[PDB]
């Protein structure tokens, strides 16, 4: 799915990721019978001309877009927009989950958090079955498509976004900043990227969800984050500690001891 630079209209900036800038935009395309179709899109732009990153940046989105699952983000295509590398993605009204959590943690309850966790686990189980590694599971990379509306019996609806640049090519300084989302074995060797990687990160993301969007270890510097792993610290149990044991099971320093997503789904459904 290749798109032209002329077809893309940049609107307001909407934050950034690792070596990436986000913008609200409009995708313009000519249809048959002279029709003009405009689509509200999120534009993910790679800073400068990062060549090795662009390949990793796009290789990740491409592999995931080849698959179809209702809790995975929809990518429309890419633009080698001259001096820009752009991923064109569906626009989500309510933004990322971490921002939504910190603003609504007052009116979010155990059931809301369990449903959202199940949808994520369903997406991760689907990726596990297809042996596809995400590598950057975090609340910031979860998108809220729909708010809860019990009046109409509608649950919240989230989607897992793209990984971005792979942690196998990023500067180790960046990986250390992403502790405790980047699992320990990837801090010692970024070639340890495995299916077990995403199970750890899912645990950290569950901690975010239970903690109302608090970012674990965000106050610490990179050296204390490293020491956190060197001494095999675990994150403390959230106030809403209904998922503490599952978080601990997922954040196991031994990759082989992390539960399958089939089992994570079992543990989540049992709480209901």
């Amino acid at each position: 799915h290749k798109i032209r630079n002329e077809d893309l209209i940049f609107n307001e900036s909407l934050g950034q990721g690792t070596f990436t800038k986000f913008f609200k935009g409009v995708r313009r395309e000519v249809g048959d019978y002279g029709q003009l179709h405009e689509t509200e899109v999120l534009l993910k732009v790679l800073d400068k001309a990062h060549r090795n990153y662009s390949e990793s940046f796009f290789e990740a989105a491409s592999m995931m877009s080849k698959l179809s699952h209702k809790h995975l983000v929809l990518n429309y295509g890419v633009c080698v927009c001259g001096d820009e590398n752009i991923l064109v993605q569906e626009f989500v009204k309510f933004g990322s989950l971490d921002t939504y959590l910190k603003k609504n943690k007052n009116c979010i309850n155990i059931l809301w958090k369990l449903e959202v966790a199940k949808q994520l686990a369903a997406a991760m189980h689907f990726l596990e079955e297809n042996t596809l590694i995400h590598g950057n599971v975090c609340a910031k990379n979860i998108l809220l498509i729909r708010e809860e509306d019990r009046k109409t019996g509608n649950p919240p609806f989230i989607k897992l976004s793209d990984p971005g640049i792979s942690i196998t090519v990023l500067p180790k300084d960046i990986l250390q900043e992403r502790i405790p989302w980047v699992p320990p074995e990837c801090i010692e060797n970024p070639k340890n990227l495995n299916l077990a990687t995403d199970k750890w990160s899912f645990g950290t993301t569950l901690w975010e969800i239970c903690s109302g969007g608090d970012k674990p270890l965000s106050a610490l510097d990179s050296q204390r984050k490293l020491q956190f792993y060197e001494d095999r610290h675990q994150l403390p149990a959230p106030k809403a500690a209904e998922l503490a044991n599952l978080i601990n099971n997922c954040m196991d320093y031994e990759p082989d001891h992390r539960p399958s997503f089939r089992a994570i789904i079992r543990d989540l459904n049992s709480l209901f």
